[PDB]
């Protein structure tokens, strides 16, 4: 409904229809999700006469519960994100590799008090060493063969560099497909 602090971040459509997408780029994650991977995507409602009735803009990186045309109930939820974070996904399936992640240089473990998880954040400018200070945390990704993925119709081998603060989803050699995030922004507070 909208007595919850999750409809902030999500889409619970108010009436029946078939959703209908525009400037929509998505791409199926490893865990089977829907990924937008435009930033100008809207989701509308359509009535059964082709008429609109709701419109949503959908965020880079927000999971469709739906594709493009589907029919749905009043009431149900179709678009799902992280409202306080902003994710680095890769376009490209493969394996992580670091490069110039180093402990207590350009990154740290944070553990979670409750759930005992832990991940790698990366430092900012600030809290980094003097050695560190020009290194460049990224996420390259490298196939089986350890050789290097090159980003669609370039001879661009992929490698995401990481901000500051940016909380690691993936490790080192975990494998991953197109449309994994990994990595999240957190917010300015």
């Amino acid at each position: 409904g909208s007595h919850m602090a999750a409809a902030e971040s999500s889409i619970q459509v108010k009436n029946k229809g078939s959703i209908k997408l525009s400037n929509v780029k998505s791409v199926v994650n490893s865990s089977g999700k829907l990924v937008i991977t435009s930033r100008n995507t809207e989701l509308k409602l359509i009535d059964e006469f082709g008429r609109t009735k709701e419109s949503y803009k959908v965020p880079y990186g927000a999971v469709l519960a739906k594709g493009d045309g589907e029919q749905v109930a009043g009431g149900e939820t179709v678009a799902n994100w992280d409202p306080h974070t902003m994710p680095v996904i890769t376009e490209v399936s493969g394996f992580v590799r670091f490069t110039d992640m180093i402990d207590g240089q350009t990154i740290t473990r944070q553990t979670d008090e409750l759930t005992g998880l832990s991940s790698l954040v990366v430092l900012d400018s600030a809290e980094r060493t003097a050695g560190g200070k020009d290194l460049r945390p990224a996420l390259k990704i490298v196939d089986a063969q350890g050789n290097d993925v090159l980003i669609p119709g370039t001879d661009m081998p992929a490698q995401y560099f990481l901000p500051g603060k940016a909380i690691v989803q993936l490790e080192d050699g975990v494998q991953i497909s197109s449309g994994d995030t990994l990595a999240r922004i957190p917010q300015e507070s």
